């Protein structure tokens, strides 16, 4: 240990149909995502891909987290239950099931993400906050 057991190193949005990469880079700077916003065009099908790499011990009970805000306004949580995970060469993927962006006029705009990778030990691997906006158009 000077490595963590279990770095988080990407968030990748899964879109068949999205012009360019919706990724970010977990190893970096996780301030500037706040500032920035993906956008997605509204009613299209995703995943998120999570890329994370073990270490030196086996985790049980992995598990993403993600808490969803409108203009403050706390709307929804999901969380996927990832598995147990042990010290290897390869970094892991994990997806997510397929989720919609919703659709109108109404539900379009920005949304606020706070995102954990955790386990059963309650470790925090990573939190992150990032944004999605969701539009007419890419």
């Amino acid at each position: 240990a000077m490595v963590p057991n279990v770095v988080v190193t990407g968030l990748t949005l899964v879109c068949s149909s999205a012009p360019g990469p919706l990724e970010l880079d977990l190893t970096g700077d996780l301030e500037s995502f706040k500032k920035q916003s993906f956008v997605l065009k509204e009613g299209v099908e995703y995943r998120i891909k999570i890329s994370f790499r073990v270490n030196r011990e086996i985790v049980s009970g992995m598990k993403y987290i993600q808490h969803t805000y409108r203009k403050g306004v706390y709307i929804d949580y999901t969380d996927y239950m990832v598995g147990s995970y042990g010290p290897r060469a390869e970094e892991y993927e994990f997806l997510t099931p397929v989720e919609e962006a919703p659709k109108g006029m109404l539900a379009r705009g920005s949304y606020s993400i706070k995102s954990r990778f955790t386990d059963d030990d309650k470790t925090d691997h990573l939190s992150w906050e990032w944004n999605l906006t969701i539009k007419k158009d890419w």
